[PDB]
């Protein structure tokens, strides 16, 4: 039977939904390696809403080239990989290492009463894809947005947009109406009344922080003339 794959030769370059797995051949080989068998298994995730009990599988990589690309993984998730080499007589001992996929931006959902100074929209919660949703943001743009800007500074900084509101994701845990321009302050952002002679498009934005990376996505929810 062939030997073990060296554990520290196993190296992975990770993406949101892929891991490129790479190793070296067994230290001693009896015969010729016909295939490698890799077991994969999710060990943990930063995503608060995920089922790990079925995030498992097995691949038989034919040939003896010492790499394989794993598609269909879940973001923000640590997968354990166990590799066995097979000679025509059978499998050698297992080697194991583990790697973590990157987090992706939360899943964005796909007007109610427009007045001279305001617009109200039905906000729908975004869903975690590798990390919780941390904050939602509402962006007002004059005719995504990683740089937050408060209305009071938007003219001096000469920005076409401002952040009208920001909420922690424990607010908006079910669908709720929200009024652009209600003059209230949300997380230090002033939901300034819209100007009745200006035209605006309004965006709903969501962010995930975990593992030191931050990922954001956004969707347009309304226009006002
Ligand atoms: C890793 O795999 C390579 C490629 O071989 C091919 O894939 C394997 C998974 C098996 O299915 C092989 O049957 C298949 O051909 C192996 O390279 C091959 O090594 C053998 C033995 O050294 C070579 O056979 C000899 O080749 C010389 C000419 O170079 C002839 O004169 C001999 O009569 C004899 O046929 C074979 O040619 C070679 N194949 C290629 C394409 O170079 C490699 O040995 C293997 N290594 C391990 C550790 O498994």
């Amino acid at each position: 039977l062939p030997g073990a794959v060296p554990t520290e030769s196993i190296q992975g370059s990770t993406f949101e939904e892929k891991i490129f797995l790479q190793w070296r051949e067994p230290t001693q080989t009896y015969g010729v390696i016909t295939l490698y068998e890799i077991t994969y298994k999710a060990v943990s995730s930063f995503d608060p809403e995920i089922d790990l009990s079925n995030q498992s599988g097995r691949v038989s990589k034919l040939g003896n080239e010492t790499h394989f690309l794993f598609f269909g993984l879940y973001p923000g998730t640590t997968y354990s990989f166990t590799i066995r080499a097979s000679t025509a007589k059978g499998f050698g001992p297992p080697a194991t290492n583990q790697f973590t996929t990157k987090i992706s931006a939360p899943s964005m959902p796909a007007p109610l009463n427009q007045t001279d100074n305001t617009v109200t929209v039905m906000l729908k919660p975004a869903h975690s894809r590798g990390a919780p949703v941390s904050v939602y943001q509402i962006v007002v743009e004059e005719e995504c947005y990683p740089v937050p800007i408060h209305f009071q500074n938007a003219s001096l900084l000469n920005s076409q947009y401002y952040f009208a509101a920001e909420f922690p994701a424990d607010s908006l845990q079910a669908a709720q109406p929200f009024t652009i321009g209600d003059n209230k302050t949300y997380n230090g952002y002033w939901n300034t009344p819209l100007l009745p002679y200006k035209s605006y498009r309004i965006y709903f934005q969501a962010a995930s922080r975990a593992n030191g990376e931050t990922k954001i996505d956004c969707v347009q929810v309304a226009t006002k003339g």
